[PDB]
């Protein structure tokens, strides 16, 4: 249920969230008013499978509070299609389930998924991947732009060790999907750290043509040189997919994560770069925001930081909708 404040002194005006969000099954989302979809993703397996601080199973629901309190401006409904829960180890499967629901909800609405571990980039780009295929777009042009400290292009089928699928290698299994579909694999990775990624990563990362900006990169100088970059980069693409790691974040920012960043870059500096990206309404077909762990928040600082940046992305979806 969605719940909150109630201002009566301010009439129909004293619109919120929790006013207009609407708990709906996929399914039934073909006969309703063109909203925007928000999908829970309750799980941490791969963060666990990564050797990271598991907690973030319990995320979707704590983001989702938080952002029933927020004002609304839009006259376009909210559609809470519900949390995929993943069941002990089986995370592939639950990557696959939550994958069905946005293949299902992106014919009528662009969609917001919540998780735990950023393996919720592989169930998400699945969904968007399943509904081009089955909806006749045959070499869609997706640019995947990621904000994370990470490259989490880690391998996952390797023969020379028992590595497997996780909050690590959502991106490698993005490039090897579409290497095998012959589309392009357009992958940005902003604000990564030089200290947290190995030799190896960013060797792998070179190799795959994935365009980086350090988080020492950035600084008001620096902003003519990557917006243009950024802006490059969106120019090649026809559908966008963002995807915001809070382990981006400075620690005293987002402290609720398996990691938090010992460096980071502050919201206000990566501010310029999501502004731009949200202005591509038209081409902005998903987000998900991933990694926040209930179990090293502080009073509740990382819950509300992550639905401000949904709230953030739900505007820009919503006017898209009014927009045609």
């Amino acid at each position: 249920t969605w719940q909150g404040r109630h201002d009566p002194e301010d009439g129909q005006a004293g619109r919120r969230v929790h006013h207009i969000a609407c708990p709906i099954q996929v399914g039934e989302l073909a006969n309703q008013e063109p909203g925007v979809a928000l999908i829970g993703f309750e799980c941490d397996a791969g963060v666990e499978r990564n050797k990271g601080r598991t907690g973030a199973k319990h995320a979707p629901s704590l983001i989702k509070q938080a952002l029933a309190n927020l004002a609304w401006h839009h006259p376009i409904p909210i559609y809470d299609l519900g949390n995929i829960r993943c069941e002990g180890d089986e995370l592939e499967q639950a990557q696959q389930e939550c994958a069905q629901v946005i293949q299902q909800a992106l014919p009528h609405a662009r969609a917001i998924v919540l998780g735990g571990g950023h393996e919720i980039a592989w169930a998400t780009f699945q969904g968007l991947a399943q509904h081009f295929l089955a909806t006749g777009v045959k070499q869609p042009r997706i640019g995947i732009i990621n904000f994370d400290a990470h490259f989490d292009l880690r391998t996952f089928e390797s023969e020379l060790a028992p590595v497997r699928p996780s909050s690590g290698t959502p991106f490698n299994q993005i490039h090897h999907f579409c290497q095998q579909q012959g589309w392009d694999f357009h992958y940005a990775c902003l604000g990564v750290s030089r200290a947290s990624n190995t030799p190896a990563l960013f060797e792998r990362a070179d190799k795959l043509g994935v365009w980086y900006v350090e988080d020492k990169a950035f600084s008001p100088l620096s902003l003519k040189d990557h917006l243009t970059q950024l802006q490059h980069f969106i120019d090649d693409c026809d559908y966008l997919y963002l995807t915001i790691d809070l382990d981006v974040f400075p620690a005293a920012s987002a402290p609720g994560v398996s990691a938090p960043a010992a460096r980071g870059v502050s919201l206000e500096a990566l501010a310029p770069y999501f502004d731009r990206i949200l202005h591509y309404k038209n081409k902005l077909m998903i987000a998900d925001i991933a990694e926040y762990n209930p179990s090293f928040d502080i009073d509740q600082h990382t819950a509300r930081l992550a639905a401000r940046l949904c709230w953030d992305i739900a505007n820009a979806m919503a006017e898209q909708v009014q927009s045609i």
